[PDB]
């Protein structure tokens, strides 16, 4: 809970909160059952009204079209859209992106790493189970996490990842404020 490292993470979360649009790439390793059966995605996101369109790997089927429209999270199988979940129902079920950052322990500045041609500050930390459950409802312990924060003046959250017991989730941002067509 180093105040300087926490401050730097808050800078990236505030930058994230201020985005009009962003491209998100989700990747996983091992076994992750907490993303409604999705294990990979590349998704264009519009922040307000929240809307998303892209592609995902769902139940091991690749190239599955993916959308968020209104309250619905949906995937297209063959010619048919089906709803995997509801935003409101997940929001009450699991419990904006300012998690209780106090609660985050053992912040460590690991130095500089280049991701997609961007120099980033790598900071590791430990996330309390209560916050981990928001991502993985079955989580029973505090888990290690990592964030990579651009050093270019933007404070972009270029990447964030969490090592869950059974697997890991990695989220990579790009295309900040580049226009998207999501409907
Ligand atoms: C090592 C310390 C870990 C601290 C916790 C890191 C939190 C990671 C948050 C994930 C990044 C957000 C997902 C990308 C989608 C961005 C769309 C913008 C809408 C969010 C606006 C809002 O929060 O109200
Ligand atoms: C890309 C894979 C999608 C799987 C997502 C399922 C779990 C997500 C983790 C917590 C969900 C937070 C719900 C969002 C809060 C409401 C946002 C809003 O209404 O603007
Ligand atoms: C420290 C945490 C690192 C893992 C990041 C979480 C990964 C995946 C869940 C977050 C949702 C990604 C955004 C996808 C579009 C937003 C609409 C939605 O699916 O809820
Ligand atoms: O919404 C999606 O991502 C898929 C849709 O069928 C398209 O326009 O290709
Ligand atoms: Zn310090
Ligand atoms: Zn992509
Ligand atoms: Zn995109
Ligand atoms: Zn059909
Ligand atoms: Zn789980
Ligand atoms: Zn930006």
């Amino acid at each position: 809970s180093d105040p300087a490292l926490l401050a730097e993470i808050r800078q990236s979360l505030d930058a994230t909160k201020g985005l009009t649009s962003v491209h998100v790439a989700v990747r996983t390793t091992g076994k992750v059952d907490s993303l409604l059966g999705i294990t990979s995605a590349d998704v264009d996101v519009r922040a307000n009204p929240l809307a998303a369109k892209g592609v995902c790997t769902y139940n091991d089927e690749q190239g599955v079209p993916f959308r968020v429209q209104g309250d619905n999270i949906s995937v297209k199988l063959f010619d048919d859209w089906s709803n995997l979940g509801s935003i409101s129902e997940l929001s009450t079920s699991r419990v904006g992106v300012t998690q209780l950052l106090s609660g985050v322990t053992n912040l460590q500045a690991q130095g500089t790493e280049v991701i997609d041609g961007i120099s980033t500050t790598k900071i590791t930390g430990t996330i309390p189970a209560s916050s981990v459950k928001m991502l993985d409802p079955g989580a029973k312990s505090a888990r290690p996490a990592t964030v990579w924060i651009a050093q270019d003046g933007s404070h972009h959250l270029v990447r964030a990842s969490i090592d869950l017991g059974s697997g890991s989730i990695q989220l990579t941002q790009s295309k900040w404020n580049e226009p998207v067509n999501v409907d």
